[PDB]
DNA sequence: ATACCACTGGCGGTGATAT
DNA sequence: ATATCACCGCCAGTGGTAT
């Protein structure tokens, strides 16, 4: 393992995205792996590698590779987009936002969470979908919806059944009446309803073949929207 | 020296200048090192030497000390401050193949019928935001359903409940597995999904506690994603 | 609580290799 | 000119040890 590479599975999937997207277009404007090499800064080398998914990609080149495509990067990686469009704030303070956002939806868990920072991508990938005219992203996130803490009990006010999607968003105001997570036992979450009761924090779900929690509860981020998937189709 | 660690001028006193604003600010947000050794991802020992000039800023951590340190880059490294600043080019683009919000809200009826050519509009208001992966290139739209005509029973795959809202782009292949609105006489609604049972193909309520019905029929427009509205929540 | 050290791991690179 | 494999220099970053 010092000795052979290892390299995550949306590692590749970013690599592959540009793979595909080099062919098309050296077509357009007469282009080669030594070529690329020598338009920035370096050698033909890897580059290859990196379509391939031998070497995984510095930022910054694939931020080379994409002018060279004359393309974005979202065509290729998105959570590259994030990254360095993240890393923009920095500079001048603003969200633009512009069109499109990007986003996750991980494998359904808590990713340590924040409050203390995210490992970036992490173990988890989900390839994460985006695109329904977004808002304040802050840290948020997409989530499939796997416990049935909400169903509605069939036709009721809204809804949250299996595979569904919410979203998270952690940098949220969290008041009754709102749809958000919460923190348990140091490990667990679940997805659910705040409310004053006779005064009083409450969790319930829109799914009476279920309890309720009530002192020790501590919010997380408030769960912005639903989409569904998108298998819904395939 | 190669032994040791290589020196460059600015290649080192932007750490400095960073450090020097540092104390001036450091314990007026909250802040000792080990408050910056966590929330980044990286030991005390390895947050606290950068800044002796002992180890040079990549562009990355950079830009993350500063929605700490309250500043911008430049504010301490313009050097880097350049670097971030050409990779959002790389992200900014163009107007893309992929929306700006489309379709509208609408209650049911005559969707225009593509009998002809589908004429629409008998009021022209909606009030209707948010986005997909951008396709209805021509005539399609959203859609509100009440009716339990497709709530899953309970604990179930797919759902839509009552008023969540869904997408229509007859233009479009639109065959049995696709979730798909119909209508009889040129008339009627309830829709359903469609399916390949043998003698003649028909529409399933996805509430098999719903009597489900199949020539005279017709299958206009086609569903491919639904998502709860803004403002069911906030 | 921060400044300082002897260490290393697995990415970011060249350079010659079989299809 | 596309995939490819046997090796090194390398600096961000760390675990003890101090202050």
């Amino acid at each position: 393992s010092t000795k052979k590479k290892p390299l995550t599975q949306e590692q590749l999937e970013d690599a592959r995205r540009l793979k595909a997207i080099y062919e098309k277009k050296k077509n357009e404007l007469g282009l080669s792996q030594e070529s690329v090499a020598d338009k920035m800064g370096m050698g033909q080398s890897g580059v290859g590698a990196l379509f391939n998914g031998i070497n995984a990609l510095n930022a910054y080149n694939a931020a080379l590779l994409a002018k060279i495509l004359k393309v974005s990067v979202e065509e290729f990686s998105p959570s590259i987009a994030r990254e360095i469009y993240e890393m923009y704030e920095a500079v001048s303070m603003q969200p633009s936002l512009r069109s499109e956002y990007e986003y996750p939806v991980f494998s359904h868990v808590q990713a340590g969470m924040f409050s203390p920072e995210l490992r970036t991508f992490t173990k988890g990938d989900a390839e994460r979908w985006v695109s329904t005219t977004k808002k304040a992203s802050d840290s948020a996130f997409w989530l499939e919806v796997e416990g049935n803490s909400m169903t509605a009990p069939t036709g009721s006010k809204p809804s949250f059944p299996d595979g569904m999607l919410i979203l998270v968003d952690p940098e949220q105001a969290v008041e009754p009446g709102d749809f958000c997570i919460a923190r348990l036992g140091g490990d667990e979450f679940t997805f659910k309803k705040l409310i004053r009761g006779s005064g009083q924090v409450f969790l319930q779900p829109l799914n009476p073949q279920y309890p309720m929690i009530p002192e020790s509860c501590s919010v997380v981020g408030k769960v912005i929207a639903s989409q569904w998937p998108e298998e819904t189709f395939g």
